[PDB]
Parts: C-alpha cells; sequence; structure tokens
C-alpha cells in the first residue's frame, strides 16, 4: 500500500506540473520565474516520492524505517515554496533578495536538522529537532512581520492575497514537525502507516494546492 | 592504461583552462563571466578525472561516480554558456537559463541513481533522464534559438553552429551509457572508458574554443 | 575535553550571531546583505561544531577525521570571501564575476582538504597541493584586482579593505599550516593541539573578521 500511495502521489505531482506549464503559456502578468518555481516543486517532490515507491528512498536505522528521500525532496521544494511566498509579497514592487535568501537559509538549515535528528537517538535527536523548530518560528515571524509589511507596501489588493497564501502555507508548515514528533522518527505514538498517509496528503496541498491558490491570486490582479 | 588515460585527460583540461585564461586577458567584447564558465568546466572535470586516475573516484560492476560529480557541475555550466551565447548582445532570460540548469542537474542525478539501480528500476531512471534531455533539446532548437535569431544573423549563425556541436555530443553520452556496463553490457568496459575520455575533450574544451572564438569574431 | 571545547565554541558563535543581528537593527549605511552574511557564518559553524561536541561530526579512518569541519568551511569560507569582496565594492559597482571566481576557488580548496584527509601517502599531498594552489590564486586576486576595486572606491574604504584583507589572509595561511603539522598531515602536532588551534582560529575568522569588517564600514557612515 505504501508503494502504491507514492506512485499515486508522483502522478498527481506530474499533473500539477503540467497544469502550471499550461498556465505559463498565458501568463497574465506573472513573470516566468514564478511559473518555473511552481513547476520545479512538484516535479522534484514527484521524483523523490517515486524513489520511495520503487523502494530505494528509504532504509532501516535504529530498527525504524528512515524515508530519507523526504529530506532530499524538502531541502529543495520547501526553500522554493518560501521563494514563491516572498516573490508574492514583492509582486508589483522592488525585490528584497536579502530577506528571500534569509528565508531560504533558515529553511534549508531546518530540513537538515530534521535529517540529522532522524539519524540521532535520545536527547541528541530532540536538540536537532528543537533547532529546526527555532528556525521555523523565525520563518513564521518573518512571514507575518517584515515580509507581510513588504506585501502591504504593494497595496491593499496584493496584501490581501499574500496574507491568504501566508496563512495557507503556515498552517501546513506547523503540521510537518508535529507529525514528525508524534511518528516513529520521534515519540512513536502514531503508527508508521498513519505518518505515511499524512506525508502523502499534506504535500499534495503544499506542492500543488499552494501554487494553484498563489498563481490564481496573482493572475486575477491582471486587465 | 585506464589510469594513464585519465592523467592525460586532466593535463589536457589544465591546458584548455590556461588557454581560456589567456583569451580572458584580451577579451574582445566577451564578458568575463563567459571566460570564468569556460575555465571552471575543464578545471572541475580535470579534478574529477584525476580522482579516477588515482583510483579514488570509483567503487567495484565498476561505478565511476567521479563522472557524475564532474557532470553535475560541468554540464549545467555548458548549458549556461550556450544560453548566454544565444543572449549575446541582447537582454538576458535567466529564467530560461535556470530552467535548463534544473533539467540538466536532474538528468545527471537520474544517471547516478540508474547506475546504482538494477532491472526495470534502472531503465525507469534512465528514461526520466532521456525525457529531461529531449526537453533541453526542444528548448535549445526552439525558444533559445528564437532568442539567438532576435540578436542578428551573425550571432544566430554562430549559436546554431555551437548548438549542433553540443547537441551531437549530448546524445552520445546516454547512448554509450545504455550500451556499456551501466546498461545492456554490449560494449566492453575499456571501450566505454575511451568514449568517456574522448567525448569530454570535445565538450569540456572543444565547445568553449568554438564558442569563445565565434563570439570574439563579433567584436570585428 | 574535546567535546566541552566544541560546546564552548558553539556558544561563542551564538553570541557573535546575536551581536551582528543587533548591529543590523541600526545598520549605519551597511546593506542588509552584509549583516545576513555576518550572521550565517557563525550560526553554520556553530551548528557544525555542535555536531562534533555531540560526537556525530567525526569518525575513525586508527586516526580521527573531523568531517564536520569541511561541512562548516564549504559554506563559511566562501561567505567570508563574499564579505571581503563586497567590502572592496562598497560604495561602487559590484563585480559578481570576480566574487563567484573567489567562491569557486574556495569551495574547490575545502573539497581538496576533505579528499586529502581521506587519502594516504603521495595522493594526500597531491590534493593538499591543489588546495594550496587555489589559496595562492585567492591571495593574488585579494591583493591584486580586488584591491584595485577597493582603491577605485576612495582612500578611506581602500585603507579598511587592506586591513581586513591582511586580517583574513593571515588566518587563511594558518589553516593549511595547522592541517599539515597535525594528524591529517605529518603528525608532528598532537590531536589535542590541533583541536585547540581549530577552536581558536575560527573564533578570530568566524566572529573576529566580521566585527573588524562591519565596524570599519559603519565608521564610513555620514550622520
Ligand atoms: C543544497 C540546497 C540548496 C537549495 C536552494 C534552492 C532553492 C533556492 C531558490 C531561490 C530562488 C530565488 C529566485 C529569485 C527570482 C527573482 C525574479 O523573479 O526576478
Ligand atoms: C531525485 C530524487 C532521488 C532519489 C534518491 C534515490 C536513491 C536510491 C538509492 C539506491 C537504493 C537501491 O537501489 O538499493
Ligand atoms: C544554510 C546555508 C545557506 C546559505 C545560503 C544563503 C546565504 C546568504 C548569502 C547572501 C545573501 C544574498 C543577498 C542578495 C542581495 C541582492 C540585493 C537585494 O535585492 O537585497
Ligand atoms: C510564530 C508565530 C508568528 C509570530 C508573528 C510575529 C510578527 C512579527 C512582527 O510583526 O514584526
Ligand atoms: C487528524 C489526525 C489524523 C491522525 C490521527 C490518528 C492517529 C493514528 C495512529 O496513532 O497511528
Ligand atoms: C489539489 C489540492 C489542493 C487544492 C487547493 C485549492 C483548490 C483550487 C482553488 C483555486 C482558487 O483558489 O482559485
Ligand atoms: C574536486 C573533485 C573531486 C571529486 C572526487 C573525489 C573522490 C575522492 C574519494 C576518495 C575515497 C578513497 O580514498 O577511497
Ligand atoms: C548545481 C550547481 C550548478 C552550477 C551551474 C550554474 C551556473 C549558472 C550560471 C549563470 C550565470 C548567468 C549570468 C551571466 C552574466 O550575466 O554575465
Ligand atoms: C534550481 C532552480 C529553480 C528555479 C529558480 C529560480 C531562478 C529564476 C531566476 C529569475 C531571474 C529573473 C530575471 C530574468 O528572467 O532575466
Ligand atoms: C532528439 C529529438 C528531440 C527533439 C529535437 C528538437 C525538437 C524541435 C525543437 C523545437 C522547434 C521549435 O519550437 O521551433
Ligand atoms: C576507432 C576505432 C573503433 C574501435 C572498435 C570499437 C568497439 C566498439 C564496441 C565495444
Ligand atoms: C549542520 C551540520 C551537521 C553535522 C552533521 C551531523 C552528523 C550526522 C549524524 C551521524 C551519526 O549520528 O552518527
Ligand atoms: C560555481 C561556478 C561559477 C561560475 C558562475 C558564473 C558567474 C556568474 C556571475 C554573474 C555576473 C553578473 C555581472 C557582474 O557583476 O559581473
Ligand atoms: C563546485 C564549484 C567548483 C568550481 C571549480 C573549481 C576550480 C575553479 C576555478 C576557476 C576560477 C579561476 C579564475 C581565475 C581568473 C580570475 C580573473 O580573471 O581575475
Ligand atoms: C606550488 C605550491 C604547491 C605545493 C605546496 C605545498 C607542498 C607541501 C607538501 C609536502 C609534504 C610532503 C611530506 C611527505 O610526503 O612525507
Ligand atoms: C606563495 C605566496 C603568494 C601569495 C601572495 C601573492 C601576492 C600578490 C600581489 C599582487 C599581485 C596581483 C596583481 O597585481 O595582479
Ligand atoms: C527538477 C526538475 C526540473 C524541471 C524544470 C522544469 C522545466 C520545464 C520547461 C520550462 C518552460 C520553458 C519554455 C519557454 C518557452
Ligand atoms: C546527549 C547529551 C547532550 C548534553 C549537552 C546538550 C547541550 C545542548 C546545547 C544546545
Ligand atoms: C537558527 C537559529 C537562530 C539563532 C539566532 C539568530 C539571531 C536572531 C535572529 C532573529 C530574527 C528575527 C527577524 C524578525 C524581526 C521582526
Ligand atoms: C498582525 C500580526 C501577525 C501575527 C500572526 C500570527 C501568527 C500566525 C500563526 C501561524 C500558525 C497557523
Ligand atoms: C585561432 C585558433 C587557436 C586555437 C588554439 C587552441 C588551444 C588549445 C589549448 C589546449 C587544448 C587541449
Ligand atoms: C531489458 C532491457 C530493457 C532496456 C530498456 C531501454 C529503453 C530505455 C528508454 C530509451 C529511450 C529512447
Ligand atoms: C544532433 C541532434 C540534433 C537535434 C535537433 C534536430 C531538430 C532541430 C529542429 C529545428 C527546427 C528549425
Ligand atoms: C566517437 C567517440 C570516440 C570513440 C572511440 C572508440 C574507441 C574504441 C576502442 C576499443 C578498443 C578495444 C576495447
Ligand atoms: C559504451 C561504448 C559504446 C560505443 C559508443 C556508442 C556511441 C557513442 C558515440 C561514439
Ligand atoms: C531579518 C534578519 C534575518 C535573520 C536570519 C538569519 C539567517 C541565518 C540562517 C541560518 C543558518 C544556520
Ligand atoms: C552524514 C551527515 C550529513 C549532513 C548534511 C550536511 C549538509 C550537506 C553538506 C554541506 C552543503
Ligand atoms: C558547495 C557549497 C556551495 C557554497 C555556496 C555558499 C554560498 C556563498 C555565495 C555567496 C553569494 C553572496 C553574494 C551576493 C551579492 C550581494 C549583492
Ligand atoms: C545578475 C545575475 C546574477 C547571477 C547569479 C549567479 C548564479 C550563482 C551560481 C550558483
Ligand atoms: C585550482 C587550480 C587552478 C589552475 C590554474 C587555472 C588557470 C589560471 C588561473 C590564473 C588566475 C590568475 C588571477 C590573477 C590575475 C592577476
Ligand atoms: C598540548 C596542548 C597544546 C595547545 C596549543 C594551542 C595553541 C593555540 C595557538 C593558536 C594560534
Ligand atoms: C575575537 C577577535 C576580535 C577582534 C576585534 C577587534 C576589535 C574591534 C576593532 C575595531
Amino acid at each position: 500500500m505504501i508503494s502504491i500511495l507514492h506512485y499515486g502521489y508522483s502522478f498527481i505531482m506530474l499533473l500539477g506540473a503540467l497544469y502550471f506549464y499550461l498556465l505559463s503559456k498565458d501568463p497574465k502578468g506573472v513573470p516566468a520565474s514564478e511559473y518555473l518555481i511552481a513547476m520545479v516543486i512538484p516535479l522534484w517532490s514527484g521524483a523523490a516520492y517515486l524513489s520511495i515507491a520503487l523502494g530505494q528512498g528509504l532504509f532501516q536505522y535504529d530498527d525504524t524505517t528512515i524515508y530519507y528521500a523526504r529530506y532530499i525532496d524538502w531541502v529543495i521544494s520547501t526553500p522554493l515554496l518560501l521563494a514563491a511566498l516572498a516573490l508574492t509579497a514583492m509582486f508589483g514592487g522592488k525585490k528584497n533578495l536579502t530577506l528571500l535568501f534569509s528565508l531560504v537559509a533558515l529553511d534549508v538549515f531546518m530540513i537538515i536538522t530534521g535529517f540529522v535528528a532522524d539519524l540521532s537517538i535520545g536527547t541528541t535527536k530532540y536538540i536537532w529537532y528543537s533547532l529546526g523548530v527555532i528556525a521555523l518560528i523565525i520563518i513564521l515571524v518573518i512571514t507575518f512581520g517584515p515580509l507581510r509589511r513588504i506585501a502591504l507596501s504593494n497595496g491593499t489588493r496584493l496584501a490581501r492575497h499574500y496574507t491568504r497564501v501566508a496563512i495557507y502555507l503556515s498552517a501546513l508548515w506547523v503540521c510537518y514537525p508535529t507529525a514528525w514528533l508524534l511518528g516513529p522518527s520521534g515519540l512513536g505514538l502514531a503508527q508508521e502507516l498513519t505518518e505515511v498517509l499524512v506525508f502523502i496528503i499534506l504535500p499534495i496541498f503544499s506542492k500543488v494546492g499552494f501554487s494553484i491558490v498563489d498563481l490564481h491570486g496573482l493572475r486575477k490582479l491582471h486587465q
């Protein structure tokens, strides 16, 4: 079942990528850069999840299955999602690449701490987990603080859209570390199959859902 | 022999890099960025192939993983060089350029995974790599060539020449891979080794000689 | 002792990062990018050295390889060179080609170091030598074309660039010297001796350099 679920996921990623490509052909004032980002996210995730479906992107460690392909996915997909969110805030105004790369750095660090934590045992695991959570809190502070102020500097209509997609992504963000801690990688309260379904369903909303909402909102700003 | 061949290769890469540096001192209207790219490609490949010559860049079928370490950097830089050639004298399209870099990096990764795989799984990864290559070719002779044409007859003529040069070499690599030990195993290991010594000399050094000379000639 | 030393180091990095953040709040004409770089260096190094303190960022090869050092340097050292390059270009046109030239040389340098540490006999010193050649080219650029960029940006800027260039160059030569003398090389210096050198040097490079660098640029501020 775990294999079939990942095959299905990869197919939905492919469909998502194709949809964003078709949208890119009639861009409606959205720069090609934002369509490229929207396409890379699902395609990369799709490839990583295909490796799990083929039984390659996981191994046995500490007597538990480590789905290391998820970290290979996130280390690329999650910084790109933040870039998408940051460019949305900056839409119709001057770019702040310093702030954007601040978010990219925090996010990449976050995913790494996750991988190291999953390879770790006892107190050491939760030291790395904790550092990852601290990174996430700082990302959230930026998202609803200085990055939202950039959105507001670009007018009521843009700011309204940014706030919507900021809440969408932020809601999904907090789910991942919550599921991680509850699941076999952490306290082990949640069954392996339960975790697998969570990390199949969440990513469909993040890797495809977010960009549908994001791109449509920006396209609607077009006359 | 395999060791000696790789030593020789690395020395040719060094000579190539030195030639591009000398050219960079009298640039003839070519931006320093295009000389830097031309220098990094051979130097990086040289270092990777030196690891094979020293018997480090392989594990034992025998997997020459040092080739993937090479290509994951050298091949995206070659595509960047080709993209900047198309855009020479006009506005840059960094979105298209990074589109090609992304496709190429994915391509080389699929190759590495395929080499570590067995049976149907190997050819699923290989196939994904081929699909990436087809999309790169479509871009090269489609939208990227249109950018070249927008930059005048002389530039377009040069771009088309280097596009065909690189495209010819591109298709050779996955063909040799499939035929060789990593794939169907029809071609002998020594034959594959020579192919992945000779091809790269034309790609890592040859391409930039043709590319840079063609662009320098546009100064006159 | 080696574990405790690394814990202490990581704490000093954290303090350094916080200091640069506070400086960033009252920037005094220094762009946010240079504060971001100053913060990432110590935080990344701190995290890498924490992995050694927890006994994760090293393994046996008979002899002990502190591979977390290379994970640190491959990110921290190119960022230091970027900081130095942006200092030269302060108040003037940027040369990102030269900047990325230095990044490329530096990344190659650190890789040769790692490969050398994994190597034995003649092979080790071939890799080391290639790393030293990279360093020589970095020094030539630093006191050659990059210094000429500094000079083009006025007396006061050039004077500051020269001072931080000499500061960093002095530290640069120390690393490959300590490497060669220590267990990774000739093995003249004891393991504990090397560990202390690669704890003290980095405090001057990862925190010291940015203190001198940022203060010098902030002093140039009018009002
Ligand atoms: C965890 C390691 C990841 C580190 C990668 C990012 C490091 C940050 C480095 C440089 C910041 C780049 C800022 C670009 C400035 C452009 C000007 C602007 O628009 O603000």
